[PDB]
Formats: C-alpha cells, sequence, structure tokens
C-alpha cells in the first residue's frame, strides 16, 4: 500500500500464506473453521519469527568468528512493548504480511491489536533500554540485553469512580512466541551462608542456590540483518529444595518469587529484600555467563578489551563487587589487578538527581544476605577514602561525605558512590543533568577524578517512534527526501527547504488531521467517550509524579473552565486535554493527582456552557502501545517539570518527532530541542534551574502566590469547598494543604508565566497555516535525538568499538 | 530392522529427515554444531508430533458429525510414562524414524532415553488409566480422559546409605512437546462462599474463584488413524485476585497450589484439604466442560444418551453431587428428574477393600470448603435411607451401616457409600475381587440393588507392553502367526501348537536370553552393579506395601543365603532377586522395608563364599519406563499379596505376557491367570482366601510358626541381633516386632509353602526346555488380559455403544 513498508513480491506474499497456513495447521492445531483471532494472530507471529532465526543464527555466529569486544547492557528494566509490527519493519515484511494476510481476508492490524505488551518496565528508564537495544542492533554491536524475566510486569490501572485500581499483567497466559527458553544454560546464584577465612583465602559457604534459567528474545537491527539477544533470567528451585514432603514441594515457590514481580515505583527507593534478591540474582547469573563467554575466546588482561558492562542506574551495582568476589575469590587475581579490570570494565548511568529515588542499602540487609559481598564494599570504600585523603588531605568532611557507607541511625550503603569509584565512566542524560550531577550531588567525586564525567543526551528509536506508529508522516517524509533518514535521522534536517512549500504543508497538517480522526475512533470504540476532532490536542502522558507537575496543568484546566463561565459567549480556541500515566501503588498523592483529574473531568465534560470547547479525558492504563496511538494524534506536548529535576525526559522526543509543538520549562532535554529548533519554535516558560535556586535560599512562600493571583486564589477555594467533589467536600484537602504549605516542587510559582504561555499556544493555532510551519521547523530538528546518535557516542566515548553500518549477508 | 515395527519407505524416510532439520533449525533454533542429544530428542519428537495432528483435527470432526455418546474417564491419576515410541509405534512409523535419524547419524534408542516419563500417578490405579485410555483409542470409542496437571510427579526415589530419599519430579523443566495449552477454554472453579435460598431456591454465593485451564494431549489408536484426547486442568489464579501490592501477587500462588504436586501415598487416606481441593478442581471443571459439549449438540432427558462418565475409584466422586448442583441450582430440573440422569450416567470402579484406603472425608471440611455439596449430599443420603427402610422395614442397624453419613468422634461422609447409590453400576477389578465386594464391605448394597454389581477385570495394552518393550518377542510371535494379535490378542491361543516345535523353544529362549543380556549392561552403565546373566532372574517390583509382602520375599532371601552357609559345596540354581518400587514419603514401616533390601544386599552380595550363586539388588526409582526394561529380562514374577487384599495387580499381566512364569498366591487376577493357563503352569502356594477367615476367627499367632520352624526362627534371630546392622544392633526392631506380634498379613502362616514352591521353581529352571515349553502355555493364554478385553466389556456392559475396529480415513 505505501512505499516505507517495503516490497509485497509475488514469491515472498505466496510463501508467507503457505506458512501461515502450516502453523495454523501443525503450530497452533486449528483449522479455519474453529480459529479465532487470537489463533490468527499466533499462526502471523510464528511466520513472522520464522524469518529472524536463520539471521539470529548467522548473528552469533558471526560473533564468534570476529570475536569482537562485547557490550552488555544491564538493567532491571525492559519496557518492550509489542514484537511483532517492530519485527516486520525492521525486515522489511511489513507490506508482503499485508498482502499476505489481505488475501487469506484477514486484516492485519486487527490482529497486531491481540499482542500483550511486554511491560517489563515502569517508563522511561525501562524504555530507554529498549530503545538503546534496537539501535545497537541497528548499528552492528555486539550487544546483550541482561535483564529478569518477570512473571508480571507493570500493572494494568483500572479507573473504578475515578480512582486507579491495579491489576496483575499476565502477560504469559496465552504463550510468548517471540522467546526461547534455553533450560540448559541454568546457572546457580547463591543467597546468605556466611564466610570463612582460609590459608587459602575467603570462602562463601552454606549458602541457599536459586537457579536461574535464560530466555533469549530476538533483537532485530534495522534492515541489516544483524540479529542481537536479549537475555531474561527466570527463578527455578533446585530439586533436592527443603528435600513434610507436600509442603516441601509448595515451597519452592519461596525460591521463584524472585522473578514473579516487577516492582513498581519509580518514584522512591523501597529497601526491600525482594528487590536486593532481584538485583542480586541478575547480576550473579549475568557475570557467570558473560565470563563463560569470555573464557570460550588464565587472562584477565584482555577482559577489558573483550567485555564492556553497561549499568542502567544502580539497579545492577552489585555487578562491580561480584566482579571483584568472582576475579580474587574465585580466579585468585590479588585485588590491585582485579580492581583495575573491574573499573575499565563497568560504567555507570544515572537517571535522576532526586534523594529520595537513591538506593541506599541497610547494611543489615547485605550482611544477612550477601556477607561477602558486604566485605568487598568495605575494602572498597577503605581504600578509595585513602585516595580521598591522599588528595584532599586534613579535609575530613570530604571524607564523611564521599564514604561508600553513610552513617546515622541505620547504616546504609550509597550505591551511588559504588558506582562511580568502581566505573571508568560515569555519565547523565541530558546536557544540564549533567552539569548539575557535577555542581551538586557528585561535586565531590568530579574533583578527584574529572575524567570518570560525561555526558549522552538520551534518545528515541525512529523505528518505533516513527516508521512504525506513524507510517503517514514516514511516508510524506520519504516522498521528498528518500528513505535513508531511517537510520540517519539528521538528514531530516533537510526537510527545512521545504518550509515554505505549500504541498508540504497541505500534507503534514493532512497526516495529523487523519491521526487525530483515527484516535478518536479509538477513543470511541474502546472506552465509550467522545471528543471534537478539530480540537487541539493537549496530551501529557508519562507516570504521576509531583516533580512531573500534572498538578501544573490541572489549574491550568480549571482556569481555561473558570474563563468560560465568567465570560461564556466569548471564543476561546477548543481544546481536548488528555491526561494519562500510572502511579506507584503506594504513592498516596500520586493517586490523589488521579482522582482530581477525573474529578475535573465530571464538571467540565458536563456543563452545557461548555459545549465542545473544554473537554478532559484521563487516559486509561498508559504503556508502550498506547503511546503509539496518542503521541502521533498529539497538538501540543507538555513538559513542565519543575526546572533542574527531569533528568532528560524521552516522552518530549517522541512528540517532537510526530509533529505536536512543545509547551515546556528549561529541563532536561527539553533545553537541547529548543536549542535544536531555536527557542522561537518552542513554548518555552517559567524558572530557570537558577530561578529555583534563588527561590529556595530565601524560601518558597506559596501564601504570596495565593494572595496576589485572584484567578488561583478561586481555584483553591473550589477544591477546598467541595467544587469538583459535592459528595466529600473535604476531598482534596491533602493537595491544597500540600499545594500551600509544603510544595517541593513550587506549582504556584511557574503558574502565571505557564497560563500566558498557553494563551500564545491558543494564538497559533488560530493560524493553522502559521502552527504547520513551525510543526515543520521542530520535526526536521529532531535528528539529534534518536538513539542512534546516542548509542554511536557511547559506543565511541565509553565502550571503545565502533558503530558499523554494514549489512550482514542473508 | 524387525517387521512389526513397519516400512520405511523411501518418502517416508526423505520426509521426515527435512522435517527433522526444519524443526532443529526453526524450533529449536540450533544448528548442527550446538546441538545436544536433548535437541535432537526434540526435534524427532516435534516431527513425530507433526504426523499426530491432521489425524488428531480429523478425529475430533468425525466426532462432531457422528455426534456418538461419548465417554469421560475421570481420574486424578494418569500414570504415562513416555510418549515417542508409543507414538511411533501406533502410527506405524518406528522403522522409518529409525532409518531417517541412522542417515542423519544419530541411534535412535539413545534418543528415547532422554524423555521424561509422565509420572502423573502412583502405580497400578494410574497406570491402569493409561491402559484404558490407549484401548479406547484402538476400539474408535469417543472418549476424553480427564485428569490434573500436575506440575510435579511422582517424586523421584534416591537410595542414600539404604533410605529411600525424595526428589521433585520436575518432569515440565525442559518443556513438553506433547501437550496443547488451550487457555481459550478456561473456566472458573468456585469454593467456599456460603449457600443463600431465595423464592427461586439455592445459591452458592461468595466463593473464591480458581481458573481452571486445560492442555489436551494426543492419545493416538493402535493403526486405525484414531486420535483421542487426554484433557488436563492447570490452575491458575484470576487477574483481580486478591486485587500490599507485591504481597497480592505472590499469593496468586496459593490458588495455584491446587495443581502443583500429585499426592504419593497409596496406603493411606489421608484427609488434608488440598487433596479435596484438587478432587473438586477436576470434577467441577470437567462437568461444565462436558455439559458445554453436550448444549452444542434444555434437554437433559437424552443426557445419558449422550454422556456416559466413569469414575476411576472415589477420587471424583463429587462428580455426583457437583452434577446434582448444576442440574437442581442451574438449570432448575427437579430433583427426581436430576436423580435420574445422575445415575444412568455416573459408574463407579472400585480398587481395594483395605479399611485404611477408603476415603472417608470430616463433615467439617466439606462445610467450610463445599457447602452445598453438603446439603446435596444430605439430600441424597435421606432419601436413599427411605428406600432402605422401605425394603427392610424395622433393620435399624442395615440404616447406620449403609448411611452415607458416618457418626463417631467426628462425622465423616463415606465416598464410596455415595457412588454405589448415584451410580448405575459399580465394579471390582478381577472376579474374586469383585465377589469379595459382594460378600463382605457392600453386601447391604448388593442386596438393595444387586443389579448394580458387575466385574471387569483388568487388562494391560499390549502395544506398550509386548510390541513396544520386547520388540524381540513380538517379531518371533509374528513370525509364526502374524500381526493380527496386537489388536487381538486372543490370537496368542494359537502358538499352543508351537508348544513341542524345537525352532520356537529355541526363538523364544533366545530372546529372554537377548532381555537379560541388555539389563545386565543397562546395569552396569547406568547403576555401576554387576550381575550373572545365566542366574535366574526373581522380580518383584511394585510399590513398597505390607500387603505386598516384599517382607516374605526378604525371608525367602535370606533363607537361600542361610542355605548355602550351612552347605556351601552343594549346587544352588544361580539367582538374582531383584526388588524394587517406592514408599509413600510418611510410610514408615514401608521405608523400613527398603532399608533391610538394601542391608541384606550389603551382606550377601559381598559374601567370597556366596560367589555369583546369589544376588540382591534394590531396584531404584521403579517407574513406567523402567519396567519396560526389566519386565522383559525377568524368569520369575513374585505376586505374593496376601490372599484377598490384591484387588486385581497388573504387573502380573505384564510379566506373563513376556515370558516370566509366576508364583503367586490365588489373589486378584493370579486366580484368572492360572484359570487361563492351568494350575499346572503356574506356581500357587499358600493359604487361599478361606483359609485366612479360618486363621482370623481363631487368631493368627505368629509365635506359633516362630515355634515349629528353625529356619524362620534363625532368620529373626540374625534380625533381632544386629546381623544385618552390625552398627545399630536394634536397628531393625520395628520389623521383628511388627511380624511377631502384629502383622496384619500373615507372612509367617505363608512361609513354609512359599520357600517350598520356590525350590519346585529352581528344579524346572535346572531344565531349560522344560522351562521354556512352561512359558510358552504361559505366554498363549495371555489374551484374556488385554485392555482390549476390559474396554470392551465396559463398553458394552456398563457404557452402552459398541466398539469398533474400523480405520478411520487418512
Ligand atoms: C528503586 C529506584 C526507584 C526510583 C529510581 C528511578 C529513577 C528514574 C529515572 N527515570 C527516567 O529515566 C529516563 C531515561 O534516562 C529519563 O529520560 C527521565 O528523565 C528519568 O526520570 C525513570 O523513568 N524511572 C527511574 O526510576
Ligand atoms: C487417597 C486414596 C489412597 C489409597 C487408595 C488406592 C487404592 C488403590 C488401588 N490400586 C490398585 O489398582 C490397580 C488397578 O485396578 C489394581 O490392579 C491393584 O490391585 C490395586 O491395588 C492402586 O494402584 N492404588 C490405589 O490407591
Amino acid at each position: 500500500q505505501i512505499s516505507v513498508r517495503g516490497l509485497a513480491g509475488v514469491e515472498n506474499v505466496t510463501e508467507l500464506k503457505k506458512n501461515f497456513n502450516r502453523h495454523l495447521h501443525f503450530t497452533l492445531v486449528k483449522d479455519r473453521n474453529v480459529a479465532t483471532p487470537r489463533d490468527y494472530y499466533f499462526a502471523l507471529a510464528h511466520t513472522v519469527r520464522d524469518h529472524l532465526v536463520g539471521r539470529w543464527i548467522r548473528t552469533q555466529q558471526h560473533y564468534y568468528e570476529k570475536d569482537p569486544k562485547r557490550i552488555y547492557y544491564l538493567s532491571l528494566e525492559f519496557y518492550m512493548g509489542r514484537t511483532l509490527q517492530n519485527t516486520m519493519v525492521n525486515l522489511a515484511l511489513e507490506n508482503a504480511c499485508d498482502e499476505a494476510t489481505y488475501q487469506l481476508g484477514l486484516d492485519m492490524e486487527e490482529l497486531e491489536e491481540i499482542e500483550e505488551d511486554a511491560g517489563l518496565g515502569n517508563g522511561g528508564l525501562g524504555r530507554l533500554a529498549a530503545c538503546f537495544l534496537d539501535s545497537m542492533a541497528t548499528l552492528g554491536l555486539a550487544a546483550y540485553g541482561y535483564g529478569i524475566r518477570y512473571e508480571f510486569g507493570i500493572f494494568n490501572q483500572k479507573i473504578c469512580g475515578g480512582w486507579q485500581m491495579e491489576e496483575a499483567d499476565d502477560w504469559l497466559r496465552y504463550g510468548n512466541p517471540w522467546e526461547k527458553a534455553r533450560p540448559e544454560f541454568t546457572l546457580p546464584v547463591h543467597f546468605y551462608g556466611r564466610v570463612e577465612h582460609t590459608s587459602q583465602g575467603a570462602k562463601w559457604v552454606d549458602t541457599q542456590v536459586v537457579l536461574a534459567m535464560p530466555y533469549d528474545t530476538p533483537v532485530p537491527g534495522y534492515r541489516n540483518n544483524v540479529v542481537n539477544t536479549m537475555r531474561l533470567w527466570s527463578a527455578k528451585a533446585p530439586n533436592d529444595f527443603n528435600l513434610g514432603y507436600i509442603q516441601a514441594v509448595l515451597d519452592r515457590n519461596l525460591a521463584e518469587n524472585i522473578s514473579r514481580v516487577l516492582y513498581p515505583n519509580d518514584n522512591f527507593f523501597e529497601g526491600k529484600e525482594l528487590r536486593l534478591k532481584q538485583e542480586y540474582f541478575v547480576v550473579a547469573a549475568t557475570l557467570q555467563d558473560i565470563i563463560r563467554r569470555f573464557k570460550s575466546s588464565t587472562n584477565f588482561d584482555a577482559f577489558p578489551d573483550k567485555v564492556a558492562i553497561q549499568l542502567n542506574d544502580t539497579h545492577p551495582s552489585l555487578a562491580i563487587p561480584e566482579l571483584m568476589r568472582v576475579l580474587v575469590d574465585l580466579e585468585r587475581l590479588d585485588w590491585d589487578k582485579a580492581w583495575e579490570v573491574t573499573v575499565k570494565t563497568c560504567a555507570y548511568t544515572n537517571h535522576t538527581v532526586l534523594p529520595e529515588a537513591l538506593e541506599r542499602w541497610p547494611v543489615h540487609l547485605l550482611e544477612t544476605l550477601l556477607p561477602r559481598h558486604l566485605q568487598i564494599i568495605y575494602e572498597i570504600n577503605q581504600r578509595f577514602l585513602n585516595r580521598v585523603a591522599a588528595a584532599f588531605p586534613g579535609d575530613v568532611d570530604r571524607l564523611r561525605r564521599m564514604s561508600l557507607v553513610e552513617e546515622g541511625a541505620v547504616k546504609r550503603i550509597n550505591m551511588a558512590h559504588l558506582c562511580i569509584a568502581g566505573s571508568h565512566a560515569v555519565n547523565g542524560v541530558a546536557r544540564i543533568h549533567s552539569e548539575i550531577l557535577k555542581k551538586t550531588i557528585f561535586k565531590d567525586f568530579y574533583e578527584l577524578e574529572p575524567h570518570k564525567f560525561q555526558n549522552k543526551t538520551n534518545g528515541i528509536t525512529p523505528r518505533r517512534w516513527l516508521v512504525l506508529c506513524n507510517p503517514g508522516l514516514a511516508e510524506i517524509i520519504a516522498e521528498r527526501i528518500g528513505e535513508e533518514y531511517i537510520s540517519d535521522l539528521d538528514q531530516l534536517r533537510k526537510l527545512l527547504s521545504y518550509v515554505d512549500d505549500e504541498a508540504f504543508i497541505r500534507d503534514v497538517a493532512k497526516v495529523k488531521q487523519e491521526n487525530k480522526l483515527k484516535f478518536a475512533a479509538y477513543l470511541e470504540r474502546e472506552y465509550k467517550v467522545h471528543i471534537n476532532p478539530n480540537s487541539l490536542f493537549d496530551v501529557q502522558v508519562k507516570r504521576i509524579h509531583e516533580y512531573k507537575r500534572q498538578l501544573l496543568n490541572c489549574l491550568h484546566v480549571i482556569t481555561l473552565y473558570n474563563r468560560i463561565k465568567k465570560e461564556p459567549n466569548k471564543f476561546v480556541v477548543p481544546r481536548t486535554v488528555m491526561i494519562g500515566g500510572k502511579a506507584a501503588p503506594g504513592y498516596h498523592m500520586a493517586k490523589m493527582i488521579i482522582k482530581l483529574i477525573t474529578a475535573i473531568g465530571d464538571v467540565v465534560n458536563h456543563d452545557p456552557v461548555v459545549g465542545d470547547r473544554l473537554r478532559v479525558i484521563f487516559l486509561e492504563n498508559y504503556r508502550v502501545s498506547l503511546a503509539e496511538k496518542v503521541i502521533p494524534a498529539a497538538d501540543l506536548s507538555e513538559q513542565i517539570s519543575t526546572a533542574g529535576t527531569e533528568a532528560s525526559g524521552t516522552g518530549n522526543m517522541k512528540f517532537m518527532l510526530n509533529g505536536a509543538l512543545t509547551i515546556g520549562t528549561m529541563d532536561g532535554a527539553n533545553v537541547e530541542m529548543a536549542e535544536e529548533a531555536g527557542e522561537e519554535n518552542f513554548f518555552i516558560f517559567g524558572m530557570r534551574v537558577e530561578d529555583v535556586d534563588r527561590l529556595d535560599q530565601r524560601g518558597y512562600n506559596a501564601q504570596e502566590y495565593y494572595d496576589r493571583i485572584p484567578e488561583l486564589r478561586q481555584i483553591i477555594e473550589q477544591l477546598s469547598s467541595g467544587f469538583f467533589s459535592p459528595k466529600q467536600p473535604d476531598l482534596f484537602k491533602d493537595i491544597v494543604n500540600m499545594l500551600m504549605h509544603h510544595d517541593r516542587f513550587k506549582v504556584f510559582a511557574d503558574y502565571e508565566e505557564y497560563v500566558k504561555c498557553q494563551e500564545r499556544v491558543s494564538a497559533l493555532y488560530k493560524n493553522p497555516r502559521e502552527w504547520t510551519r513551525m510543526v515543520i521547523r521542530n520535526i526536521a530538528t529532531s535528528g539529534k535525538f534518536s538513539s542512534d546518535r546516542t548509542i554511536a557516542q557511547y559506543a565511541r566515548e565509553i565502550w571503545g568499538v565502533e558503530p558499523s553500518r554494514q549489512r550482514l549477508p542473508a
């Protein structure tokens, strides 16, 4: 049908068809009179997976003979979403399968909707890992994703009376065709025990054994025939385990609980044992697998020339003392040499500065669970602090601030400090985030080893985030400048000469118009809710957090409402405000925000006076596959975190690529996006990082804003008095209370500038042509935000390998 | 190679080869440089399963249009063993796959050894169900096996210092190619709750829901292209289940524990909740599935003309009040009519008279767990007792004996009584067992409804128990009389005219000689133990029970030893005594017997004087696939239960079919085997049922035997004094104590007659030719003991359907 989707060969269409019928019959054991769409989804998924394997096997083979340096991406999160379309796209099968399935009298699009998301992540950090995997394959790196195969991923969110209900994501219920169990590479992981000292050195003994079984999932490069591996570990109990009899067998579940469920906070840090066991589990299994692969090439000097280990936040920080443990206790290298090898292997990526997000494990936990790792850690600390002392003699304060060991009512290990000490590179995820790292929380460490600190601004993959979710726009781009930009997104910069082209302007607008219409229909079919598609689509999607300030959005929305009710017969640019995201289950405030959002909807969507001029929708169950639908349909992208809190953001980049304009603060990667497009083509408002520090150091008094802004005063009053909760008048007292007395995120301080900036957005929207020309300037300068750029920078500046765009043979 | 194994076509061999390589590559994702035999086993298993499916689908289709009466075989046990060879055999692919795998440079026999047993049963009752399934398919009945898919089957037995250790049977670890998950037919099962009464009748409410997910496994008929289904249910928790968050997800395991593990007693009855939940679980899911199938043909009058439900012991007895519950509470038929439908649907098979094996559920358990089923049961009891009262007016004793409700310190429901009241036929499993039923435990019930009581002597399938495990003998039979006997085992009777044929005599002996040599090699390779293959192979294999009297065997073995040590220079016919079987984990005595057996081995196998004249081996991990090896290699089959305790036995039949002679008591099916072969061709010794009753009614005093038999006195003394346990002299005090003061099974009373009969066996063995002629008379009269006969009798006399031997089209 459309050309970016590949060739529909006459042979290809014919083979696809017989293979689809083979799987229906042999694999699924159905015939065409009993098959449901689920069966049809499966036969198609099996048919496409068939095309992967030859490549998968050939790619693993290449790495064996070439023996290149290997990259291990360690993460507790992989937010993959659906696999089928992405696979078709990277293999250039999309059009063929469309044809092939059409002639069988099926609608492929309807089949795609049947696939469960692999929701093995919470948000940005999980999804980065997924983009990175796609980019790594596409750039021909010999790279492995390693994580945990959670039986249950991020919970499905239901709204019941405006409240979030959590229910379990049973994503494997119907099976998962993409994975291949490999019970033959199962590995022991040890816990508890104690440490004995010999003549021969330390020994870890009387441990409980949990087995780790890997599952391999193919990660196909973009049209280069590279297929890399994502290996995910599953917990199994051993057979003699506990081994009255019945109970012993049932208790096998204690061991297997390790891989049962993904922890769903991205707000906070909970010092729960189960979580630490998951962290140790992925790191022990992964390192033995790494070492094993290294042995099949005594000599650990070359180890850093063959192995690179990237740590995605501190979650797998135990890789460091675990690598030491192996090298020292098992291979019997001396400390200094093992330590050299470890630092040259490991590198660390930080994703936040919020102090409550930092991992600080209680020492009593590590002592019971990992007694040897604590020994190694104390030894790491001691030797590190002697370097500190020697470089800053007499500075006893530096020494307490820099310790990997925090004193206090309970001793904790600061995991971030561990990663800096034992890594050769530490990076932030957007330029301002990396500066803040150097100037505030890791200032001491930076003064000690400035060479360790780097920046790697995040990106998103344009395969999923443009070609896949937005074929219309990818096609009209490709009409003008070719297809080469799909793996070289810098070429989008050539759309700049199309800024005054009348045909392009019309086409860009037409695609947006189509995505809006299609999404509005998705809204009626799947959730029975009813929106004007001529309105501006104002969307905020992302996890619910105080620092992301969905509340600031709420205050605007309430203001628009109030101004409509004051002069109801005046013209306003109509808007559909859509807000979505999950709250971590125990994050009370986050759950209150979701309730407010639906409560505003109950009032605004049912005022006869408001008409279809304002609508407030809370988008239920935000997740990767919902983002693929809502992002292309958006006009306004809301990125309104308080300056200095959002490390990078990546949602922001998805929207830029897809033809929304951005209203946002100079936070995170927003800064670089505006720098790339021109501040004129951006809606920037509010405090800069500096303004926030000025406010802090004199004190944030929220009362001041309440006193000078009558529009604001009114809103707080409606909140307090029961306007939005007529049955429980005091429902929102916590929010009003927080906003007034202990807002760490200064919602009121940005309110005035935000509302004004919002009026400027409405003003540009009244002029369709000028709105679209601005869109074009945005879409055209989005090239920097490809994860191909990001990964190429990691590769050269941290891992020491060279990207390759060259096809492997089919 | 050999002709019973089918054609090696040139096309067949060629297709098998490409399909094997397709699965290796596409399904297993290996290539020939990394594949292990496990991978090779799998590609072959996938290749053979391919040949099933077309037939599986076509067979289900036939039943849809023909709409015949359907048989549901309900059992908590299916002791299947390996599937691959059996599948090849029934499909006539054996020789082709042998050829096909030979040309790939693989040894198929070595690949077969990789398949795990499906050990979803304990012993005879589980394995009967499996034979029955094969026979049902072979006779073209539209029959379904229904059970539970246990995650862990019967434990693997390890001997450690002569003691049984149990370890978990993780049979699904590497996957199971034979099954097809069907998450689309998942069904709710309810527990707990309470009963509300309406104007509209009873309602069961506030229940916990556990979902039951079915797995379908193909059951292929013998060369008739019929493929029937074994459906096994798996427990899954619902998604809103319990639904702080983490714990709620982890607790999903409480619900799923229902299908986690098979209970391993066949001795006793344990009134454990988990077990009752398994019983309810299989019965609720199965009946809804049955009813659903019946609805796709309001009118439940035809229900008994369309549905037959066979209950394998009382384990699924709740089918009865569950069928009532559905019919009365959900479909709103009146009681009398539902009850009529239920009785005409259900039939019951009893497998023992031992009072401690009988299910008697505590009323407090049923009240909490299944409150409505208890109501139905009380109503069943009441209406039943009015029939009793009316037929035997004034007999208040009959009334207490017949009640489904037993009074006593705790009230119990007697599940056997339930099955008789609510079934149109009750059967025993061998002729003497059925008489005993009528004369003792169900005498009252028989007087009430004599027409309900029938006999169905057990059988074994000659596909697994001859063609598969003993190709040598099947071939030499087939040389003389054709292949038709494989599904008409009565034809073996024609071997009677070959009794004086010198060539046959030589061939029968040669095959036995080959199986012995091959098994002796299996003994050295896999368990490093070392046996003279010219000895008589004396084997007792079966679960360890006091009533099966492995102890009586021990006393013989100790006697042979003692006589050798008295006159060491005299000739004795050398013997290898082999004894194997598992003990239920909490059955202390059973575990003591295993220890004695190995302890006798520690003495006898290391006496220089004994030489290779006596050897005692305990065969570890007895299970279906070990039986396939040891049975064909045996000379003497030991079936030495006390008269009146072994309901039928089926091991006994396997040995008869495979050329062992039988030493046994007139117990169970032994009686009919000797009746078929002639008592002259059998080694019968000991008390008859009648003799046991005479001994009881005057009192069994074991001291009497100890006083008059000095050979016996000696053994007890060696036992008591530490002869067989020099380090713990008092180790066996429990056994000596039981034997002397409270032997319920009268081991001493049969000792004299057994030892004498053993001398007669040794005497015949000195004359090879006459031994073999007797073997031939045994093998030749084994036809009655085919499960084809048995199932044909069930079909005509209980289910009311006609067997069909006619091929379905390929
Ligand atoms: C037990 C630990 C629980 C809390 C730790 C945590 C930090 C954090 C950061 N980010 C995002 O990581 C994204 C990828 O770098 C980035 O774009 C976003 O700015 C950043 O907020 C994220 O998505 N989730 C994370 O959870
Ligand atoms: C919770 C309940 C636990 C104990 C109930 C039980 C009875 C019983 C009978 N049989 C055999 O069933 C075989 C099949 O009929 C038969 O040949 C054997 O003679 C008979 O002993 C068996 O194998 N296992 C059974 O367990």
